[PDB]
């Protein structure tokens, strides 16, 4: 009660006395966000591994200078099928928040279940299905947003334009879609991803959604891109989903999402 | 397992020197029943927290419309880190009295485009989106390792609420709940896809509670109060918990109208 | 560390089997439902409890090493469910131990709730898919030692051992189904708007087993076929039907017969 207080300023303590302080923007370097660390200039980068009550993971806070604007970014991420509780995978969230974090950027990698998304595109988030865990559940607390949070528009209509208009620019094609959240870490059989396409979903992924909850529960405005890494349909007789595989897909997109992703941060 | 019966027993022995001890009929004063409690006559108030192994709120009971009832004045939801044990343990304690009915509503958003926002809904069937309150070993001394659950929502009920609501001219609507978690509304996606597969309306309660009731063969009537409306949104809707609240209130008098009369029914 | 701990777990449990074992088995069978007459077929029996085998979550239960259809075999006799409160790591254990013990293949029965109308009580239905709805059991930190991070499971059900049981059930005479099986905790049965959505989205048939097993199996490289003995309908609900575990079990042992003779010759052509 007290305590989680306390852990959430011990932390935001710890990060506000080493970093720039004068970011309002907060990126998760997801799939598709591998070349962006390597961008910020004046890096102040703290490892996740000294900071009070972040979970045992690199894993690095980077502050600095993205598409000429401060940023604070995650490199490294917690995800629910690791064995973190909720609590953790997005105890970062709200540190942001005490930071004075307004805006949250993520990316991540997920397969495609509408057959209009094909490996290699870039699909901005435009809504999501939770299947895993709400990491709301428990006491509320207070001091980060109320007991009943709307989700209406949790990925923010404002930030979808200009991210779209910021695509058309540059000459990125981009898809919109819904993202479906499910814990993994195993891939989703035939079924389950025929499932998620019928009921409206246009890529699966292990992450993201979570974090989402807890920005929107405490005010954050959120932009969310996802990779298409793979295509879970028109399965060949001798397909498999690979990791590896998944990491190509991440990489080959980092330049172009990451373009979209650096534009985007000083239009916000 | 033994300590756990003890738990139910402890509990039930507390509240059964406490209560007249003729009730047949529970009721769970969620959202839409506001205004029940003020109807019960020659109460009995006995705060949760002097209720052995009740969740740390109040049991009511006294007699409404000339039947002896129980009631629970607040109820524990799952989103708010209680656990299955705790949310139901009342459902129990409530069989370990003599109940033999339960009567629960609660608030929900139509996710089908003909359940609208003061709509009161009867509870036809449901779809349980929460942990099951059953997993883990089963008690005996309260059902069968797996209940059956085709017709949860007693039909008889059903029948005697649509008269009795035909009888003093107040519409109501029939459809399916899907429980959910929460604490969070859902996304418009959410709401689609669980609109999509059958549901009429969605809440974060209840379902538990009937799942416990059921395994220990208490006939169940639910309703829920039509609280907001998770489709055809506006570029700047909200959902919001005063808003919620504002149809819960503004429904109560009508609702509790149907139950204190399906109450002396049945 | 902590790694460190399951791992010698895992070790203990196999190290305690393969000392009575005739180790000569390649493929486990997981007796479920529609099995019940199969551990009587099995030869010159090696017995051994469960609560005798290290870490093996308590309580009756066995392992039976032996011949079946020829065959050397591994049975599991008695099974862990997620609704009795056992962890999915409980509930798996036993097939990673199977794969120190060498074991390549996992045959698997259950019952289940038809949700699709072509498929009736006693029907004998081939998992050619699932959907899992329970916990997934790989959850928490990766084992290396069983397998990667992220499993692949585009053909979880093995096509080669479909191809065969269906080939084994025409030589035999045996009527049989081919499906998806959503898999949920339960313990109580599902409601018609469960069983109504499971099947709206694909489902043909629901039970409360095999998915944390076959996921596990799959991680480790383990070749899996699976068949559910549909116990009971999910559709068409007469005024006065109730779902009933007395009603399920007479169908699952009305079933074991013929589900057993497909999966006693399957064993010697895998």
């Amino acid at each position: 009660m007290k305590l989680q207080e306390q852990h959430y300023h011990e932390a935001a303590s710890f990060l506000s006395s080493r970093l720039p302080g004068d970011a309002k923007t907060a990126i998760i370097l997801g799939s598709g966000l591998g070349e962006l660390a390597e961008k910020i200039e004046n890096k102040t980068v703290i490892p996740y591994n000294e900071i009070p009550h972040f979970a045992q993971a690199k894993g690095n806070i980077i502050g600095g200078i993205l598409g000429g604007t401060p940023v604070v970014a995650m490199q490294g991420r917690f995800h629910y099928y690791e064995g973190y509780s909720m609590d953790q995978v997005t105890f970062p969230i709200r540190v942001m928040k005490l930071l004075g974090i307004e805006n949250l950027f993520v990316s991540n990698a997920a397969g495609g279940i509408n057959t209009s998304f094909k490996v290699g595109d870039l699909m901005i988030i435009c809504d999501h299905i939770n299947n895993l865990p709400n990491p709301l559940i428990g006491p509320n607390m207070d001091m980060f947003g109320v007991r009943f949070p709307d989700m209406t528009r949790a990925y923010d209509r404002e930030f979808i334009a200009k991210a779209k208009g910021i695509a058309q620019e540059l000459n990125i094609p981009v898809k919109e879609g819904v993202y479906v959240g499910l814990t993994g870490p195993s891939y989703e059989t035939p079924a389950e991803y025929k499932f998620w396409g019928q009921v409206g979903g246009d890529a699966i992924g292990m992450s993201t959604v979570p974090e989402v909850i807890v920005a929107r529960h405490t005010g954050i405005r959120v932009f969310g891109m996802s990779v298409i890494t793979n295509e879970g349909y028109h399965f060949a007789d001798d397909f498999v989903n690979d990791e590896q595989d998944v990491i190509r897909a991440a990489n080959a997109a980092s330049e172009k999402m990451g373009a979209i992703f650096a534009r985007l941060i000083a239009a916000v």
